[PDB]
């Protein structure tokens, strides 16, 4: 069907002859390539070269056109394209989010001769790009200046609209090239970030499988054990990572690749996000209705799931569980039984170079105890977060 499939992205390849493998139904990669490496660039321009591509636009801010933007811009311009670096100015408070007034900015500056957007940048990034190419349907290309999150390959795109934060689902990446030495080059945070986002597989797929017996969930084995495989590895590398070593990096960012992958093949965020993502989503926006600056979703993420682990572990073995059917029962049990410790969580998260607490971050303890009475409400999720919210005895 597509040697590039199976070629330029042995990342997604593999995901999808694991998914085959268990005789399990998926839906079809839409990404051509991934590539994750060295240069990068080279490949970038060999793709938009073989899809002749001519007018090509760079979404770039402040710091993703410096440290990628220009480099990436002036080499198209060498090889002949009509490339230019196009840029998301901050909000008062010096943020660059996914807000309809970014999308609209970045929905201009773009001119009709142009054939291919490309995402130079982070999450944000790569969400108004992944919305503003949908909505003016043309391709965009993943190039990504951290190794920050598994929101890359999706489809969908949380932009800001109204007065909230919300998940519009568009299409995904038509290629993604990793620059493996920027990717070392960034921030030991958004590393970290990455770490984080990462973590919260500890919780998520549990929740997954709660998810799966008791409420009768769409679920997936061979996803379960690829999504283990990812978090297995970013563990065992944890201080490679922290280092910022090339197998460090490149393992953090195959791993929340994969994630994103499996989470694109299954059609839902399951997988990837659990309680733990729940109460980052609320502590996120009580930092907007509080009208203070973001923080990154993977540190939100760490700092959630090293105190949801306990929670569940206790949920685990409290004598509330005996109310309960000994089908749930065992089923909490069994999923939950084999959690760390939440101190080992942060042991991870310390080592790695990212926040274990929400103090270190400045959430603070009000917005904690906040979120996590009322996040199981955010999505329509059974949790272990919302077995216990919705429960007396276990309030
Ligand atoms: N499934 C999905 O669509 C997912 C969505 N997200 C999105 O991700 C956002 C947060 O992701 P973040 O990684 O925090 O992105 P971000 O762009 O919000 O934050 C990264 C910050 O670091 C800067 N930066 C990026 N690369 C850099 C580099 N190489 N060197 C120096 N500075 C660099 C950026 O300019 C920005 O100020 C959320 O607001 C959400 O919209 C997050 C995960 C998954
Ligand atoms: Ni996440």
């Amino acid at each position: 069907l597509v040697p590039r499939g199976s070629h330029m992205n042995r990342i997604a390849a593999d995901v999808q002859r694991a998914f085959e493998n268990a005789g399990e139904k998926t839906l079809p990669i839409k990404v051509e390539e991934i590539v994750l490496g060295k240069q990068a660039a080279d490949s970038l321009l060999d793709y938009v070269k073989r899809k002749n591509n001519q007018h090509i636009v760079l979404v770039c801010d402040a710091n993703t056109h410096r440290i990628a933007g220009i480099d990436l811009e002036n080499r198209l311009n060498q090889e002949g394209f009509q490339a230019e670096c196009l840029i998301i100015p901050e909000n008062e408070a010096g943020d660059v989010t996914a807000d309809e007034r970014s999308l609209i900015h970045v929905l201009i500056h773009t001119k009709q001769p142009t054939d291919v957007m490309i995402a130079v940048g982070s999450g944000t990034i790569h969400d108004i790009v992944r919305f503003a190419a949908f909505q003016r349907d043309l391709p965009f290309i993943s190039y990504p200046t951290a190794p920050s999150v598994d929101g890359f390959t999706s489809a969908g795109a949380p932009i800001i609209l109204y007065g909230t934060k919300t998940t519009i689902q568009t299409k995904a990446p038509s290629a993604l090239f990793a620059d493996l030495d920027l990717l070392k080059a960034a921030p030991q945070s958004m590393v970290a970030a990455g770490f984080g986002d990462m973590l919260g597989k500890i919780t998520s797929l549990a929740d997954w499988e709660i998810s799966r017996h008791l409420a009768g969930e769409p679920y997936s084995p061979a996803g379960a054990k690829i999504v283990q495989e990812a978090l297995a590895a970013c563990i065992e590398h944890t201080e490679d990572i922290a280092m910022k070593t090339e197998t460090g990096i490149r393992v953090l960012m195959e791993s929340l690749l994969v994630s994103g992958l499996v989470m694109l093949a299954l059609d839902h965020s399951r997988p990837a996000s659990g309680g733990e993502h729940h109460i980052s989503h609320w502590i996120e926006m009580e930092l907007m209705e509080k009208k203070r600056p973001q923080i990154l979703h993977g540190a939100k993420v760490g700092c959630a799931a090293v105190l949801l682990t306990d929670t569940y572990r206790k949920l685990a073995q409290d004598d509330g569980l005996n109310e309960f059917s000994p089908s749930r029962r065992e089923a909490i049990q069994s999923a939950y039984q084999t959690l760390p410790r939440g101190e080992v969580l942060a042991d991870w998260l310390r080592s790695a170079g990212g926040p274990a607490y929400f103090d270190e971050i400045g959430v603070g303890q009000d917005s904690v105890k906040n979120a996590f009475r009322h996040a199981h409400t955010l999505r329509d999720r059974c949790t272990g977060l919302r077995i216990i919210n919705e429960n007396k005895t276990l309030i």
